């Protein structure tokens, strides 16, 4: 069955103001292999690579049941993504299995979606 | 399996509208329950918090397969949450199980998303 | 279980610019089912529906896990409804059962998620 379901869409502007205001945001953010790759976009580009991973670590959290806090850090959530470039989450505190995950972006948002199974 | 899904976005300023115009709007929308959190809220929070619960009906009646309407009222409809602030939806008129919500907010909308499972 | 899930927010004025400036565009995102629902409504809620089922059609894609192109059309996959109004879709290419969509409007946007069970 599901274990649990979450949603977020995040603001671009709010994502990259913090981006601006803290030398180290995507370090907070995004594990070394997330990094790997945001290294490698453009300024504009890193702004929707963050927000689109930082809204689906907000739902993978919703979907746990915890937010993130003392039980669960953004660092805790990894999104990988296959040959085909499909994304989906590993959370090791949960379990080895691909947690199901889905992003889409706007002028304005990021925002995903996740679907944890039991 | 997965009986159905429904999502939802709904506008901040379309439902203080109509709290504007409707003295009971939020009665009409809200069960007693849901209620007694709302009540505790500033005009603000109260916006916010009765947009997302409209956004979560109606996402449940979309799931539902009616939408809001003769088979379906807001008032069959509630939303609680457990010891860690997570949502969760019951409908008496389906059964007592817990349905599968999820809740995000931004500076314009209010969206939710719900599962409800065989 | 779950095979895949899908989300996407398409931009209302976008979809308004490409049929504005492609005269087969509708034809090239709808099948002849869909069309024939299409071609009854005003220009203003052709642009609504054709951005819904267009949003539905990519959050099908991120589901199949391919996105749109060469091994998945637009013309492959079909949203129809039940006698509720109720949307499902259909994709002859992956089996004959009904897929999960759900569809939501705003001001801006026509937004949609899918889900796939094995
Ligand atoms: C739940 C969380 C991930 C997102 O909260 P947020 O950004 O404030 O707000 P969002 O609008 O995206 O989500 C609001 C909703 O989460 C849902 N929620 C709250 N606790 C939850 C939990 N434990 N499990 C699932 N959902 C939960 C609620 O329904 C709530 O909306 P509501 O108050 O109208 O019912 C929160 O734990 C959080 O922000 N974590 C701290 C992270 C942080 O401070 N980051 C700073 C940048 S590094
Ligand atoms: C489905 C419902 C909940 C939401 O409809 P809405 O606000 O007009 O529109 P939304 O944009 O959020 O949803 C539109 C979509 O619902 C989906 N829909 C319609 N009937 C449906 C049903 N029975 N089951 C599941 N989905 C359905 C459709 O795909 C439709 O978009 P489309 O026409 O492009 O295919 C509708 O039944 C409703 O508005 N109920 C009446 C409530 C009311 O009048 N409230 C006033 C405030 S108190
Ligand atoms: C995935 C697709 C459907 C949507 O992509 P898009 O419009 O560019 O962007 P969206 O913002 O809606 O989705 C972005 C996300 O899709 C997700 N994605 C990419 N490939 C994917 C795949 N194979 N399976 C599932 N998700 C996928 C990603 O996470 C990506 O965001 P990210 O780069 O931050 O990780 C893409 O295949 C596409 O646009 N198809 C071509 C259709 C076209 O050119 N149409 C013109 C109009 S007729
Ligand atoms: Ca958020
Ligand atoms: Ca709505
Ligand atoms: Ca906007
Ligand atoms: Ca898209
Ligand atoms: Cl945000
Ligand atoms: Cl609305
Ligand atoms: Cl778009």
């Amino acid at each position: 069955g599901i274990y649990g379901i979450g949603l977020d869409i995040t603001e671009l502007k709010r994502i990259a103001s913090m981006a601006g205001r803290q030398k180290r945001f995507a370090e907070r953010i995004l594990t070394r292999s997330e990094l790997d790759q945001y290294y490698e976009l453009s300024e504009k580009r890193k702004n929707e690579f963050l927000a689109g991973r930082f809204a689906a670590k907000e739902a993978f959290s919703k979907a746990f049941g915890t937010g993130i806090g003392r039980q669960l850090s953004f660092q805790d959530i990894e999104i990988r993504k296959d040959q085909n470039g499909k994304p989906y989450i590993i959370c090791t505190k949960l379990s080895p299995a691909a947690v199901h995950v889905s992003i889409t972006h706007t002028k304005e948002y990021a925002a995903a979606q996740v679907v944890i199974e039991r």
